[PDB]
């Protein structure tokens, strides 16, 4: 179960690295 | 309690869902 | 430590609930 | 695994501080 809890955190940490790629996309709309 | 962190694990990616619509809405706004 | 885990989860959800107040105060900048 | 998990939460709480970096930049480019 730790090591299911530690693969839900790694797919948050990639739902955050889809956070920083809007960021450079609202960034070519605003920069 | 580890199935209790899951589903708040569940409750965070629910409010990272929450990231993308506001980054649709905000892209109406600036697209 | 689950109950440690729980309680840093609940402070991610805060820093998420931080989304939601700048996701308000972008949307006064923009409309 | 718990103290693993803990140290996963760390590194997701500074890709959301990253969130607050970005939410400070944006408000340069609209304030």
């Amino acid at each position: 179960r730790m090591k299911q809890i530690e693969d839900k955190l790694e797919e948050i940490l990639s739902k955050l690295y889809h956070x920083e790629n809007e960021x450079a996309r609202i960034k070519k709309l605003l920069x």
